[PDB]
């Protein structure tokens, strides 16, 4: 089969940002939008189908669909608060398993939703992946970029729950990051921006969409990239309970990691 | 200067779409978001800056700026939208009044609706070079016309040649005389695929009007398709492609219509609209063109001007 | 299913490395293998491209020297390997190994003579006819788009139509299917007010002179043909269902049979779904038949 | 202002054509000019490229043969044209560039890279910031690929700038590169030099890797990314490749950030004295 179909469950802000970016980057032959409001998914797909009709965009098949479209889907994107999200995962995941494929997790809480779909159903663990702290990484690379006027791509390292930057693994242009900069100030600037965008913009659809496209490009091109993604831990860094075409392959600072593990654990119990 | 700055007025659905499509396609070194709701413009800009930080996206400068950024801007995409003609006419008069007072060499890409009215307001009320003013116009309808026949016959929409001319709101008519699918008449597809259901030219035009009203209601807005059309015109001016595309602008006697903004084939180059291409319309198509000219002017006069 | 896309490029010469590089630049496949008799050239061309794919802006596209066993899990197999009979022997030997390892890949012919090589790999083997394609006059179409573009400073993309016939010789412009920016190309002289009206026979000769000039001035033609190959790769990988001019064995189109020529054909994910026999005028029909006389003459000479 | 970007490619040989074609594939310019003494081959390369840009998915990039007068409004001027004879070529082509322009970013690819970059940045009064040399940028692509093919990991993960592999500033996705052996340093360095010549003896030259390297620098200046990448240029303190910030205005500042570095400076200096 010379076709690549990526399904996007949930056709809201983030949902339309992920599908539109998939069409802009041309990462799929057919894009299906699933959502309770079929009118929203159809309109978003129909409007996207017009964009794909441009002279520079490939003829990507955008159209409304159902869970049946997950059968031939190369990737399936899923777009007190923890329990409600888990209930949604039980419905979409219950249908995906009934029909089949890599599953990219976006719906929030991310760490919780990714855990629900990775333990409550009989799906290959490698095919389950959540954006995780990939967004915080993008933000971390942007904070230091605007601080010293340097390409964000220079900023290296990862950023826990989608919430701590591992300064030991970070480095710009090959050397450590370091008036004077404050390691706690950068962390404070991260949590504030995470609250300012949602408060001033109303949602975060562009960053999440780009982070999702990165994982899509990794799974589609089998790059074997080591990126901060969500995955049920199995003793990694004393905590328990590589992005490729076949899913996931292998994997003071330690205190913050365990602190986040205790935060998600409390959410898992609730 | 090795930089290309694109300012985008309006940070709403249509304004954030054209901004993110400009970043996905990498059509600007610095993208500036301007909107009365500065909080929305900053949030969309900051969120976009996080996307550009990806490993595959160039370091595009996304930030909340003021009209001062339009001073050295290469393109100014105005999308700040809302009787409908009068309200938008006042909005276009405010945004344009601030642009002329800072720059007069940037490219103006009209997207706000009514498209024909907005393009006519900023083009005749101010002393901005007319060539540097362009409107998406019925280019979005062209995409819809290409998609309608594409799904109807399972053919690449890009093979569907021609234009959809007229008004971008309701008076958008397809000029069947200038159309053609893959080097042969569009009406022949029924004979090629052996379809007993004859291709009704009227049905296709009506279907183009229903889909336009379905998306605006079902989806609640139209920001995806329109964002791509703006990128096409942005690519035409950034690459000096001299592409003859259907964009909206004040007519200067084409088809006998003057003092009215409509969508007709016009060459888009680095300097904007180079010239117009008066393609011979049929007696029925030309009648639709004049009908569309009276529709926009009936709305322009109703709002004053 | 398979989330990977694998393209096979037989022959790692100028054109061979032009298609693999262009593919890598556009990112069309997950793994691209170069199969050439000169394994050193294929390894060198692949390795050099492997360094490019390692860029921060380029995906991790797998570049490596492979053999015909790689064609088993391949979605597309681009072939860039008296001249008509000699190449026919290369196609029979090359295609002889492709049919043994796979029967579902897309065969995109680029080797010259294009029409001869396309007919050899399409009739002398049991490969699915729909999965056999050749660039054909798609390259000549680009030249036609650029000639009218540079002559009137109009976007070549606006130049609609086709160049049909045999690739490299007997190629004619299908004026009955052409037209710039929705209007006839002949109307450009009236729009731009050109005293020296457009001579159709002048651009046809220029279409053949430009081909000989590049080969004599540049030494070869690998850039334009590489883009045409990527266009067809995009048509099959994105299931675009595009009606483009590609070479393939005719089965009654224009009364021409037993020869491969470039005519309007719809390219889908499964290759050529069907052909579109446009209404060629009396003069163009003779050019379509004259091209068949040259192709059949080459096949008979083999 | 100017809404179009113009790039000039001096020398249309393998590397030159690879750079111009990739600039067209990535659409990093509105007009590409191929200047070369062999006007025939530059015209054909540009004419052949003009056909590729006539595609549906390719912007209308103006490809044509030009002269040094095109460098007047050229945004970037790449130079893809033992060490002495090449210095005469760099001095002749540069003397014509400075004679008509003074604001175009200059990228150097001619060999010797370190010598050719120093020849154009010393015998003329051109802004130093607007000079640049690919240098070891391609060597880094090799170091990333060798480690990528050695452990089947993304080459992008591999970090650090080869300048010799400057192991003191390298890393794989943020963790020690040696950890992959658990899931040497002098051996990959030998592979880093033997592979470069194996491609030259097997393929005949190296134009694909170096072409994207230039494009990597083209994207850095056309987008004002301020990316700190290893590029060859005039070395003051700390021509040779070192970590430098690349932006639209050229090289803004340098990043200092050892035995092999001094040996390379002595070799480049010895070649400059002989020229
Ligand atoms: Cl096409």
């Amino acid at each position: 089969n010379n076709r690549r179909k990526i399904v996007v469950i949930g056709a809201s802000n983030v949902g339309s940002a992920v599908a539109n970016k998939i069409a802009d980057f041309q990462l799929a032959t057919e894009v299906v939008l699933i959502d309770l409001n079929e009118d929203k998914a159809w309109g978003e797909a129909k409007d996207s189908s017009h964009a794909t009709s441009c002279i520079y965009s490939t003829n990507i098949k955008f159209h409304l669909g159902d869970y049946e479209d997950c059968k031939d889907a190369n990737i399936i994107v899923i777009t007190k608060l923890a329990g409600t999200n888990a209930k949604i995962m039980s419905s979409v995941m219950g249908e995906i398993v009934k029909r089949t494929a890599m599953i990219i997790m976006i719906t929030n809480p991310l760490d919780v939703a990714t855990y629900v779909v990775s333990t409550q159903f009989d799906y290959p663990r490698n095919l389950i992946l959540g954006t995780g702290t990939m967004l915080e990484t993008y933000r971390f690379r942007r904070i230091l970029a605007d601080k010293y006027q340097v390409d964000p791509k220079n900023i290296n390292g990862y950023v826990g729950e989608h919430a701590f930057v591992a300064w030991s693994t970070t480095g710009c242009a090959g050397f450590p990051i370091d008036e004077k900069l404050s390691h706690e100030a950068v962390e404070q600037e991260l949590v504030q921006v995470a609250y300012d965008v949602i408060n001033k913009k109303g949602f975060t659809n562009t960053g999440i969409a780009m982070a999702a496209c990165r994982f899509i490009k990794s799974v589609l091109y089998d790059e074997h990239t080591i990126l901060p993604c969500s995955a049920v831990l199995e003793g990694e860094y004393g905590i328990k309970d590589m992005v490729c075409a076949d899913g996931i392959m292998r994997s003071d600072e330690l205190e913050k990691m365990h602190k986040a593990a205790q935060s998600v654990r409390s959410a898992l119990d609730g």
